């Protein structure tokens, strides 16, 4: 297949639903390359667990942990890594209030070349055990011969765009990784990078990040079709930020507007949001503890009950993962009958202004609080007008593997969105327990 989009292995489904999946031990295996060093960008780390996922022969190679922790959290992470002399840390600057470093990425430097992995899992046991998570695997990028002058650039501009993302950190340990990338040929890359970095962007920088970056790519590299207003937008996420008192404040004004862009020309488009219900979480493989990774607070939720009429249940029979709660985040544009899609995005970005950006200063400035990263699949980058949706995720190799069921199913009248900081004591979970925060 040309897409190299994978799900993580799930303990407890039948072998047929893990055949095409990847565990972290598979990604770091010597079959993927002879490791010289690596960088792990993430949010949450269990360093003891992480080192055990590298092959024994590679466990002393240098590792850089890129994180956003401060003060006592930062002290804790340093204490976790100190036992391992080969581990260095890079604290991503977070100069805007309430920002987070959410990007999940591996840079893997080999004897044989370089690989980039952009994914959705934290580096802790539970994120790779029974959740639905997404992975994009780059090709093996060869080194450019010393003395040769070539760009090593792809038609999607991936090499320059990844360097730009890393340069935004202004960090010495990542300048070294920038120099590594400069030395490699990334021309085979067929995805576009979509990142978020913290800051306030105007003018020439407005289109660099967040939902304006998505808008720009859709304007430049996708085509509008007749009856485009009938092609829905689907967003699928594991948490929700404060979006405002009604849909006109951000969700349907600037976010949806970016997401419905197609082509260069100048809304009734249906918007489906997929987010686990309480019943989804209760009957999941993990039980209520899955809700520890779906951090929608009651304080936020009670100010935006209007939003929940957009919510659709998690259902993933296509990949055997209806009971594996989602920590993947995806956004896509299906056709009215859900048989095709105009594009697909897998990312760390949840449904929040912090991640995607919010316009300020009379519409002239895009303010982002967080680091996020994802990759965008556009048919034009594969010589196509659209992607056909693969009917079974693990079953004409140009069909795109959507990991959950279409069409999405609306919440029933008795369903409620999972809200993590209130109790659920009406019915027990798959392990026999209630939820008492
Ligand atoms: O992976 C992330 O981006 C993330 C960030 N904050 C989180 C906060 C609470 C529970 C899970 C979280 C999470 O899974």
């Amino acid at each position: 297949n040309p897409f190299q989009f994978y799900l993580t292995r799930v303990s407890g489904v039948k072998p047929k639903y893990n055949s095409g999946a990847l565990h972290i031990k598979d990604i770091l295996s010597p079959l993927f390359g002879t490791l010289v060093s690596s960088a792990q960008f993430n949010y949450c780390f269990d360093v003891d667990w992480l080192v055990k996922q590298y092959p024994p022969e590679f466990r002393k190679k240098p590792i850089l942990l890129v994180h956003g922790d401060k003060r006592e959290a930062k002290a804790h992470l340093h204490a976790q890594a100190k036992p391992y002399e080969n581990i260095s840390l890079c604290q991503a600057k977070l100069d805007i209030a309430f920002g987070t470093h959410h990007t999940k990425m591996m840079l893997l430097l080999y004897e044989e070349g370089l690989r980039v992995v952009i994914h959705t899992s934290n580096l802790i046991h539970a994120d790779w055990h029974q959740k639905t998570q997404g992975i994009w695997l780059s090709p093996l990028y060869p080194r450019i011969a010393d003395g040769t002058h070539k760009s090593g650039e792809s038609p999607t501009h991936f090499k320059a765009d990844l360097i730009s993302y890393l340069m935004a950190y202004n960090a010495p340990s990542l300048k070294e990784w920038i120099d590594v990338i400069h030395k490699h040929d990334l021309s085979e890359t067929n995805v576009y990078l979509i990142g978020s970095t913290p800051g306030r962007f105007q003018g020439s920088q407005k289109d660099n990040w967040g939902h304006f970056r998505l808008k720009k790519l859709l304007k430049d590299h996708a085509s509008s079709m007749p009856n485009a207003e009938s092609w829905p937008v689907v967003g699928q996420f594991s948490s929700v930020g404060s979006l405002g008192a009604d849909e006109s404040k951000w969700l349907c004004s600037e976010f949806k507007e970016s997401m419905l862009t197609l082509g260069k020309e100048s809304s009734s488009v249906p918007l489906y949001l997929i987010y686990p219900s309480v019943e989804n979480v209760r009957t999941s493989l993990e039980g209520y503890p899955a809700g520890g990774s779906l951090p929608y607070s009651i304080q936020t939720a009670e100010k935006q009950n209007w939003l929940h009429s957009y919510f659709h249940k998690w259902s993933a029979e296509t990949s055997g993962r209806s009971n594996a709660m989602p920590h993947i985040k995806t956004y896509m544009r299906p056709s009215p009958d859900f048989s095709k899609i105009a594009w697909f995005l897998v990312t760390s970005a949840n449904l929040s202004k912090a991640a995607w950006g919010a316009l300020e200063k009379n519409g002239t400035q895009l303010m982002i609080r967080s680091y996020e990263l994802g990759v965008l699949f556009l048919p034009s980058a594969f010589g196509l007008d659209s992607f056909k949706v693969k009917q079974k995720f693990f079953a004409p190799m140009a069909t795109f593997p959507v990991p959950y069921d279409l069409p999405p199913e609306l919440y029933g009248s008795k369903d409620r969105p999972w809200i993590w900081n209130i109790p659920y004591v009406k019915a027990p979970d798959t392990h026999g327990n209630m939820w008492v925060p």
